[PDB]
């Protein structure tokens, strides 16, 4: 299936707190039955939850992909989460549900290419922010605006338009 | 013609530690596929960073100028920065794009005439500080702020304001 932007937005579990879909980090973790205190000894890369947050999103509106941390609480556990923006982009890079992303390399082409459409977006080696951003995107005021935040400075920007 | 300002931002590394968008001096010079300490024993001046971080900051949003040093590593291989701060903004102020900057002779003055826009300002002759200073600026919270730093502190104030 290929998911509307208006669901998977309604699915998605933003990081900021001024959001109307905000969620904290610890809350999204426990949700899937995991401590982020623990997670975080083991890998602190687990501090970057973009990708847990998509893939939950994902994985709410019926998307599959490929995933490396089972949930262990709720109606989706057994299923798995990409924690790994790169990872979590790739995957969709593949997909048959998305297709390829459009992919710009500096800040005029990925406005001028992502221009009225909404989607998800990926933002790949943030300068000054490690392991990348994957979120949603859509225009707001003859500008865009992320479910969480915008990392326009960066290397790559890879956008997936959804409906 | 000119770069819209948030694209000019997003294509530009600060020097300020505590900015979302720094970048260390070794790594500005290392992608345009040069040695930060190999330069420095050419010519100290190369200590000041400030116009290579505009230059970069232009070619990403496909603004022409003469420069000096030709890059050799990445997508604008070939093309060429301008080092030194006064040269850059000389090119600007001849140049079609930005046109003639607003010069302002003391501080009250350049404050009172940049007041609430945005845009590339140039600090010409800091007190206690070679080599001056170009950036960008912009109001935050009604008090101007730079990308980098603001030396108001100088002989003479350069401003092209951006949309
Ligand atoms: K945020
Ligand atoms: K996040
Ligand atoms: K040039």
């Amino acid at each position: 299936m290929k998911p509307l932007y208006r669901q998977l937005k309604s699915s998605h579990y933003s990081s900021d707190y001024s959001s109307p879909g905000y969620l904290a980090a610890e809350a999204v973790y426990a949700e899937i039955g995991y401590e982020l205190d623990t997670l975080l000894k083991q890998n602190p890369g687990y501090a970057n939850t973009c990708a847990v947050r998509m893939s939950l999103a994902l994985l709410k509106t019926g998307i599959s992909f490929k995933g490396r941390l089972p949930i262990k609480k709720g109606a989706y556990k057994g299923k798995t989460i990409e924690p790994g923006a790169k990872l979590l982009a790739d995957q969709l890079h593949r997909s048959s549900s998305f297709g390829k992303a459009k992919i710009f390399f500096n800040a005029p082409d990925a406005e001028k290419g992502i221009g009225n459409k909404k989607g998800v977006v990926f933002f790949n080696k943030i300068t000054n922010y490690d392991g990348g951003h994957i979120d949603l995107i859509e225009p707001e005021n003859s500008l865009l605006t992320c479910h969480s935040h915008c990392y326009f400075n960066c290397k790559e920007v890879w956008f997936w338009e959804l409906s």
